[PDB]
RNA sequence: UUUUUUUUUUUUUUUUUUUUUUUUUUCUCCUCUUUUUUUUUUUU
């Protein structure tokens, strides 16, 4: 995300703005990220806290380009 | 009518000890051919 720049986020090839896949946590890893992120969006807009951390920029970095030679 | 004598199975038992798997060679060695390397996408 915001480690790049506006114009690095687009899916050109399928004429959307961003695209990624949320149909899969089970036989991929992006995805189990995804629905950590999802419910914590569904749990935080209540006005609490959601205590344990979930990621940082390096951490995030190393494990899409894991992700990416896997 | 034929008496008397010529030994036998070596003696001994009431001595201390503080190590340790194995064990010892063999040299340098020409990998052949459409490629940059493909890549989104969706159904597990």
């Amino acid at each position: 995300t915001g480690s790049c720049a506006e114009e690095e986020f687009h899916h050109y090839g399928l004429a959307l703005d961003k695209y990624t896949h949320f149909t899969s946590p089970i036989r991929r890893y992006s995805d189990i990220v995804v629905h950590r992120l999802l419910m914590a969006a569904i749990s935080k807009d209540k006005k609490m806290e959601i205590k344990g951390n979930l990621f940082s920029n390096k951490d995030l970095e190393e494990l899409c380009r894991h992700i990416n030679n896997r």
